[PDB]
């Protein structure tokens, strides 16, 4: 299991704890060099358990689906809580079976539903290593609005901080100052199913897309994504979700 220690911690221990997440994920064919994500995986073996020490030293341990990085649910002292969604159903009969009680959160796991919950969008919420140390607190004590936003940023510094290296960076460079994240962060969480999909389609077909990606890059301007020689492909992305998903 991966854990990470927020006290004390400092770009470089994050990019351990991400890499170690990285490691953590199941793969046996990697796709021009990027590990692919198995189609599925039965039993408890398909979820991966985060052990998160915040700030003065409390825990929580999150759940997260090997096979797609989704997080499924947590568990805060004795009581667990799950998304409001099947994926995380069924991961209850799996993880935190020995919690006291478990609750279920009144929204999925998807951004669309967290955005409402918490009332606002992501894009105004500031993410980075002091914004997760609080999310951390927020979910030990129950509280469903305040839960919302403390996952939309537990998600972000952490499952899409695996997923694409920039995004990790962005979060070493927020280390001891939150910042919303650039809308090119935005615009890769939102592209990271298309260009899994796209990547894997171009395996027969020269590394050239079927379809580009439109993304949105750091200095704000729209770029298209047509071939793996892109460095959103070569360097970027680190996971790949398995087209069988999708
Ligand atoms: C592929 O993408 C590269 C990098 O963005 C770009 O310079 C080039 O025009 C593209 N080439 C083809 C054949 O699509
Ligand atoms: O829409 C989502 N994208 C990525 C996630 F990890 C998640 O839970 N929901």
């Amino acid at each position: 299991d991966v854990s990470f220690r927020l006290s004390g911690a400092d770009p470089s221990s994050y990019g351990m704890f991400i890499k170690d997440l990285r490691n953590a994920l199941p793969h046996t064919e990697k796709v021009y060099n990027i590990p692919l994500l198995l189609p599925s995986v039965s039993g408890a073996g398909r979820y991966l358990l985060m052990h998160l020490f915040n700030y003065d030293g409390n825990t929580i341990t999150v759940a997260v689906d090997v096979t797609n990085v989704y997080i499924m649910g947590y568990l805060a002292l004795t009581t667990s809580y799950f998304f409001n969604e099947p994926a995380a159903d069924l991961a209850s009969q799996y993880v935190f079976r020995s919690a006291r009680r478990k609750i279920t959160l009144p929204y999925s796991g998807n951004y669309e539903r967290l955005q409402i919950a918490a009332g606002k969008p992501r894009e105004k919420i500031p993410i980075g290593l002091p914004a997760l140390d609080t999310a951390i607190s927020t979910l030990l004590h129950y509280d469903s609005t305040a839960a919302a936003g403390a996952l939309l940023v537990l998600i972000q510094t952490t499952a899409e901080a695996a997923r694409f290296k920039y995004i990790e960076q962005q979060i070493q460079e927020r280390a001891y100052r939150d910042e919303v994240p650039s809308s090119a962060t935005i615009s890769l969480e939102n592209s990271w199913s298309g260009l899994s999909k796209q990547i894997q389609l171009a395996q027969g077909n020269n590394g050239v897309f079927r379809t580009p990606t439109v993304l949105v890059d750091s200095k704000g301007n729209r770029v298209q994504i047509t071939n793996v020689t892109s460095n959103v492909v070569t360097s970027n992305i680190q996971l790949l979700l398995n087209t069988k998903n999708i």
